[PDB]
């Protein structure tokens, strides 16, 4: 769920997820997708595309279990959907950290109506 997800982002990036992400660019947050503005936004694009594969569980609500061993996110549990869901979250968290270099605070609350039509996943 958003709790695990936000904790992961915090753990990888070291940044406050709700603040730095959650309304960033055309993809990070709740307005759906759009043509990515930068690498960071591309991470959220892929993240939302990863979610379109989940069969049987809810990303926004369903909780799952993961461990933080040696500063590595580790997804672990039988439920296939949750395992998948967890891999999606882990991946964007890592993607976000890897693109910290070009994070642009000016896209932080970017007006989504200024966005272009997002290519289909």
């Amino acid at each position: 769920s958003l709790f695990e997800l936000g904790k992961m982002i915090l753990q990888e990036t070291g940044k406050n997820p709700a603040k730095s992400y959650g309304a960033y660019g055309c993809n990070c947050g709740v307005l759906g997708r759009g043509g990515p503005k930068d690498a960071t936004d591309r991470c959220c694009y892929v993240h939302k595309c990863c979610y379109k594969k989940l069969t049987g569980c809810d990303p926004k609500k369903d909780r799952y279990s993961y461990s933080w061993k040696d500063k590595t996110i580790v997804c672990g549990e039988n439920n296939p959907c949750l395992k998948e869901l967890c891999e999606c979250d882990k991946a964007v968290a890592i993607c976000l950290r890897e693109n910290l270099g070009t994070y642009n605070k000016k896209y932080r609350y970017h007006l989504k109506p200024f966005c272009k039509k997002a290519d289909p996943c």
